[PDB]
């Protein structure tokens, strides 16, 4: 009935910018194989799962199984260049609650607790969340700090890309990165 899938291809990247970890360019038949539209919701899953969108290549012919992301997208699941990822076509729903857990030591700038649920709900609004997932900050930092990343590892949705909303449920948790070493670097 549903008949949700999706096609195995290999992640891209270059050396770039190429900014938009949620954008996903890809040609028209990747995104046509199934039934992807303009800015439908794809979600990715090379080594873990995740989230993002649809969109058109520049190129629309070499991007008939390659998917050109930023690095972070790349980090979110652990795949390095070249490696092989399958996207799988969805939609977005609203979140009513969603965890994470941003991943610092002594260098553990990015918390206050007492309305940072909030704090996190406004920074992450309207975005789509997949439980353990990956983000990050813009080029902030202080002292030489390692990870400072969000880790995302309970949402409320079925597992599925949802927009988070101002209404969505947050949870911060205080365990950092303790016996948490993800693969990059």
């Amino acid at each position: 009935m549903e008949s949700n899938n999706g096609i195995i291809l290999r992640v891209a990247e270059a050396n770039s910018t190429d900014p938009g970890m949620s954008r996903v360019r890809l040609d028209e038949s990747s995104r046509r194989l199934l039934d992807a539209e303009i800015g439908d919701v794809v979600e990715i899953e090379k080594v873990r799962k995740t989230v993002g969108r649809v969109y058109r290549a520049r190129p629309e012919d070499e991007n008939k199984g390659i998917v050109r992301i930023d690095s972070v997208m790349r980090n979110n699941c652990g795949a390095s260049i070249g490696d092989k990822v399958k996207v799988r076509k969805v939609r977005t729903e609203i979140a009513k609650k969603v965890t994470l857990a941003p991943i610092i030591r002594k260098d553990q700038r990015l918390k206050f607790g007492e309305g940072i649920e909030e704090y996190v709900q406004r920074a992450l609004i309207r975005r789509p969340m997949l439980e353990q997932d990956n983000i990050s900050v813009p080029g902030l930092t202080l002292a030489g700090q390692t990870g400072l990343l969000f880790k995302v590892v309970k949402t409320l949705p079925s597992k599925v890309p949802v927009e988070i909303g101002e209404e969505t449920k947050i949870e911060i948790r205080e365990e950092p990165a303790s016996e948490v070493l993800e693969e990059g670097g």
